[PDB]
């Protein structure tokens, strides 16, 4: 088992291939996890999503990087078998973006904030092929998001990064918070290095306004978990102000 | 103020002071926290103990750096101006020992494991001047650590590693568990790459069973818990075998 020292600990039902995890979440929604290695410290999983929409796949994060993103296409195609229509990536750090060149190798259409893809270069990551923008009370555009299907993406305002987005799934129970929400048993907001602390707490709750039925609330560094984690990261960001 | 990306934040009653933060437990027991900034990742915070005894100061775990370490002791200069007698290091790890040469160079006797000095060069950490060691039922051999008046010393078995060490406050409803103890509402164990993952359930077990008096249970990257850390380590660990 790999177990690490940030993130959700292997459980019945988890699929190992080769240095990544898969967990079902729903008939038709997986939660994809890789591993960084950091010396000294252990490893750290970070969480994204592969949606099936009918004939095709959509992709939420790559992992954290090339070759790893590489394993979870391989990995689409070989137990999923459907092509991956496009994918997202909710900010420009490495445990969402590190793995942007395996998509654009494998011909994946990409899409991200396009205030990710101005600060992409800035972080030494691969800027996605399409920018999303969004409406003033933050759900993106719908001319920037073609045949998005169930993907319902939301820019909640800063928090995490200036730039975090964060994805609905339609037809399901599901929101994804990416690494602006944190657990409900949290005792911290992960790095705030490039936080704004000012607006963190009114973008969590935003989020989870914008999906107000969602259950299950998955996010990068542990297991799903209830809308308290929403509610405990915002307490958690009010003490940040 | 500092937001750890890793570690308790801060609360009321917290005193800053250099790039560490201080907060007194009882009329004669204080925390000490410092931090270590890793690029990209953000600040680890690591929690040691100061311990005011008659008519001298105990200090248990360095600081991550000589130069942290230094800081803690113009604190203890500054706030308590007692001589400092000794100060025992919990194992052989960064966040405990990394700070050895500032004790020395002070002129502070200090304290470790035996089998935490013969890892300390393997582990790129400086040994302490004086090995403990420890009976059967794990209780420090007293000898061996001569002067230590209210602090009871504790190796409760393999668990976070091979050597951790606890430390026990006479007088006090204080006990120390380090890296072994996690806090009551973890994910994780942290880094277990060190773990005995077999033994560490009786470990954390045998930790609480030594110190029944311990009502607040310090640890290394939590702020203080009640009894329900040891619980809740215990069951996250035998989860392991
Ligand atoms: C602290 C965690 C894991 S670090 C990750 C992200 N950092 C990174 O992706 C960064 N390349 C990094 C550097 C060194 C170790 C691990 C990761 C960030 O800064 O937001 N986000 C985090 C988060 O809080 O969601
Ligand atoms: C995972 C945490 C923080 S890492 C710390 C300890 N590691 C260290 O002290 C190590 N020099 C380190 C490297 C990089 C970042 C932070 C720390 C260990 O391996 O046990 N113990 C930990 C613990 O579980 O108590
Ligand atoms: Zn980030
Ligand atoms: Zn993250
Ligand atoms: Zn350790
Ligand atoms: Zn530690």
């Amino acid at each position: 088992e790999i177990r690490p020292t940030i993130g959700q600990q292997m459980e019945t039902g988890d699929q190992r291939f080769g240095d990544l995890v898969f967990r079902q979440l729903a008939p038709n929604v997986w939660q994809h996890t890789s591993y960084l290695d950091m010396p000294g410290f252990g490893a750290v999983a970070s969480n994204g999503l592969i949606v099936r929409d009918g004939g095709r796949v959509l992709v939420v994060d790559t992992a954290w990087t090339d070759d790893q993103t590489a394993q979870i296409l391989n990995w689409i195609k070989q137990e999923i078998n459907l092509p991956v229509a496009l994918a997202v990536v909710t900010h420009a750090h490495q445990d969402k973006m590190g793995g942007m060149d395996a998509l654009h190798a494998a011909g994946i259409a990409t899409y991200a904030n396009a205030l990710s893809n101005q600060l992409a270069p800035q972080e030494g990551m691969v800027a996605a092929q399409h920018s999303l923008t969004f409406a003033a009370n933050g759900w993106v555009e719908p001319a920037t998001a073609p045949n998005f299907g169930p993907l319902k993406v939301f820019y909640p305002g800063p928090g995490h990064t200036s730039d975090n987005i964060t994805v609905g799934i339609d037809g399901t129970d599901i929101a994804f918070g990416g690494c602006l929400i944190k657990d409900s048993k949290a005792k911290s907001l992960g790095n705030l290095g490039d936080a704004d602390t000012e607006h963190y707490a009114a973008s969590a709750r935003a989020f989870g306004a914008a999906f107000p039925k969602a259950s299950m609330i998955v996010m990068s560094h542990s297991a799903p978990d209830s809308r308290a984690a929403i509610t405990h990261t915002a307490r958690m960001a009010d003490k940040l102000r």
